């Protein structure tokens, strides 16, 4: 049986530091009894030592055209990950040899972090392997046990290398942020031994008792939040943020991937159940406003299964979905109304807000609290935060100052008692983004003039009226476009954020960038 | 064979008097065994450590 172990080693360029161990282990096998337990453990040890690949590398495809064509074949819209992979190939052509990286993909659930790993492995022509460390409590899964134990087996990495038969596969480590910190041996310490270039080149498994070179393998780690990966681990791997998908992208995946797969797992052809583009867009707008695609998949499956029930029960021979009857399939819309006001009265101004479920529209209403043509006061309600309350105070002071010089005879703001409300009582809101909106509402109430009827604005205001950059420009722009806004006002410092957005988002918006509030006053009036 | 690796290296007595005992134990144990492997490693990495080798420090601040 020794000749079999010998012949298994012809195609392997075995390093000496383990070849010398293999030689003495074969000697021991030749010296031990035929049916001894030590003979059996030695033979198993040789089986593991000869089955592990030494020097075998897969023919990594390097063509940046074929690799790209593989990337857009399976997934849509993940431009950053695809660009990172194609700049791994480039850099591995200019260096010449197969190289390894340790890449971490993090983001909201259902955005494709786990699924893109198989497509990346296919593009690289690398063997693919996945194991999940979520809920992992013991180190024996990674580093195994000493072979002296009765049921000793190597770790997950050694089984990976044995199965893939290559020393440069793609190892997907899933849920690295949820690894359990067990008592009797923390597996995070072993993950640190795997994800460390200075020592992964000689990673040692307890069963093999010999080091293996894991510097050529491409580790891909998937996580949800970067705040809870162990500190020595998260500093040694590159972080790539896989953001969610906008409504148009969700429509693209739905038409291209989700609906065909749902039909395949449901048996409904396009003739039996019709799902047009308008129905899918309505589903995205009213039901699937999350960041991932799992909710959209569930809604599509719900529609198809209800159509299947209608067809099987004999109620109809074919089911055709319309926007007039989509609620008969998916129930009550989650987001039925985009804007409270169609034509704004004088005292109110439309604004924009950031929200996890896409962008959100907010309105600012001001009203006269006491009859008047001592000093005025401003009451503020709407579950506004401390920062937003301070923003409202600053906006009130600047509105007083601005009206003092633009209309000297107008003493509305300094004498009247005003109540300011943001009409969503149950939802807390905070941030200084609404300062310009508050100034505009106060000035419009004081002058008795409504603002442009399709205008939206956002931006922090200083005490002297300067407009400061604000965050969440993408969500605010999406909310404005969704609500039918034609003209949008932004701080001048957010020009790079606005023009970083995709062309289909900003196509129909007459954007204005301002440095001081007087420009906003000229725009809105 | 291990002694030659420390022939050109000064070895303290308190470990030299264990090196020979472990070498005798290796010479009396059966070849290619667990205890033989352990004794081989112990002799190897007693005779490999540089008891008598001192790196020259740099005395110049310049
Ligand atoms: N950009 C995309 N294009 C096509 N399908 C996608 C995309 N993102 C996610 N999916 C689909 O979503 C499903 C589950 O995604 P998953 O990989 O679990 O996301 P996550 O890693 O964020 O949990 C997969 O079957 C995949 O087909
Ligand atoms: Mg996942």
């Amino acid at each position: 049986i020794e000749e079999k172990f010998r012949e298994r080693l012809k195609e392997l360029v075995v390093p000496k530091h383990v070849m010398d161990v293999v030689d003495e282990e074969l000697s021991k096998l030749g010296l031990l009894d035929n049916h001894s337990s030590e003979f059996n453990v030695t033979r198993n040890y040789l089986d593991w030592l000869t089955s592990i690949p030494w020097g075998k590398y897969s023919n990594e495809n390097l063509d940046l055209a074929r690799a790209q064509a593989v990337l857009e074949e399976d997934h849509y819209g993940m431009e950053d990950v695809k660009k990172r992979i194609l700049e791994f190939i480039a850099v591995s052509q200019l260096r010449g040899s197969t190289q390894g990286k340790i890449l971490c993909f993090y983001g909201p659930p259902g955005v494709g972090k786990t699924s893109i790993a198989r497509s990346i492995a296919r593009a690289l022509n690398r063997e693919y392997f996945r194991f999940s460390v979520g809920g992992m409590t013991d180190v024996a899964e990674i580093k195994g046990h000493r072979r002296t134990y009765v049921g000793a087996m190597p770790g997950k990495i050694i089984q990976c290398l044995k199965k893939t038969k290559t020393e440069n596969p793609l190892i997907l480590i899933d849920e690295v942020d949820k690894i359990g910190r067990g008592y009797q041996g923390d597996p995070s310490s072993a993950l640190l031994e795997l994800l460390d270039p200075e020592q992964n080149a000689n990673f040692l498994d307890h069963y093999l008792d010999v080091p293996v070179d894991l510097s050529k393998v491409l580790f891909i780690c998937t996580a949800n939040v970067t705040d809870t990966i162990p500190e020595p681990l998260r500093d040694r791997m590159e972080m790539i943020n896989v953001s969610g998908y906008v409504a148009q992208e969700k429509l693209a995946i739905a038409e291209r991937y989700l609906v065909p797969q749902a039909r395949a797992l449901c048996g409904l052809d396009e003739s039996k159940a019709k799902l047009s583009s308008d129905v899918l867009t309505l589903l995205i707008k009213q039901y699937c406003r999350e960041s991932g695609v799992r909710n959209l998949q569930k809604q599509v499956e719900k529609v198809l299964r209800k159509s299947a029930y209608k067809i099987v029960s004999g109620e109809a021979e074919s089911v055709e979905v319309t926007p007039e009857n989509l609620q008969d399939f998916v129930g009550k819309p989650v987001f039925t109304v985009e804007r409270m006001y169609d034509v704004t009265p004088p005292g109110v101004v439309m604004g924009l807000a950031w929200t996890a479920m896409g962008g959100s529209t907010l309105f600012v209403e001001t009203s006269l609290r006491r009859p008047q043509d001592k000093d005025g006061s401003l009451e503020v309600t709407g579950q506004l935060g401390e920062v937003m309350k301070e923003s409202a105070r600053i906006a009130y002071t600047f509105a007083r100052a601005f009206l003092m010089q633009h209309a000297p005879a107008n003493d509305y703001l300094v004498t009247s008692h005003i109540h300011l409300h943001v009409p969503e009582g149950a939802t807390p809101k905070d941030g200084p983004s609404a300062g310009c909106t508050i100034v505009t509402a106060l000035l419009s109430l004081a002058m008795g003039r409504p603002v442009r009827q399709n205008l939206a604005m956002t931006g922090e205001v200083s005490l002297t009226g300067k407009i400061l950059p604000v965050g969440g420009i993408k969500e605010k722009t999406i909310a404005a476009k969704r609500a039918g806004v034609t003209c949008i006002v932004l701080p001048a410092e957010n020009k790079k954020d606005f023009y970083d957005l995709a062309a289909f988002i900003t196509e129909g918006l007459e954007v204005h960038f301002v440095e001081h509030y007087r420009e906003i006053f000229d725009i809105a009036f």
